[PDB]
RNA sequence: AUACUUACCUGGCAGGGGAGAUACCAUGAUCACGAAGGUGGUUUUCCCAGGGCGAGGCUUAUCCAUUGCACUCCGGAUGUGC
């Protein structure tokens, strides 16, 4: 990602303000990013301490999608920026088998 | 209702008798006439599995016939289960 899209550009900020955003953009636009990033910044500047649970809680983060075919983009583009973060992201959509996502 | 599209939930794999035997047919088998066999038929014997046909018999009631002398069951009809 060489610059940041218009919507990153002022959406990051925001977020890292924790504040709340409605943002006005169409797909395409780096919206997924825009959301990651403070995201990111946050849960990897946590404390090791404070990043310590020895008990399963479900997710730090959930994002909503309509469609399946939305998610799987939106999915693939968080585990390429999670990935080298050591952050682990799930796919709960149709379109895929009960086992492998009930696994 | 039907067809497709997207999203969500779901998601094991594999099959269709078996085992013998076949002298005969096909496979016209690459070494001086030939393989054996295997494979595919055919026929047949086992292990047998599900259907078809229902002769005969068992059981019980309505109607009909019967007043009959036997000691070899045993008139007709119709219907539920066997």
């Amino acid at each position: 990602y060489k610059e940041p899209t218009p919507i990153q550009r002022q959406a990051i900020p925001i977020g890292l303000q924790n504040r709340d955003i409605i943002g006005v953009a169409e797909t395409g636009s780096g919206k997924t990013a825009a959301f990651l990033i403070p995201l990111l910044v946050w849960i990897t500047t946590l404390p090791k301490i404070d990043r310590i649970e020895e008990s399963d809680q479900g997710p730090y983060a959930i994002i909503l999608a309509p469609t399946r075919e939305l998610a799987q983009q939106i999915e693939e583009e968080t585990i390429k920026f999670g990935k080298p973060l050591g952050i682990r992201t799930v796919a709960v959509i149709g379109g895929i088998s009960r086992e492998d996502q009930g696994f």
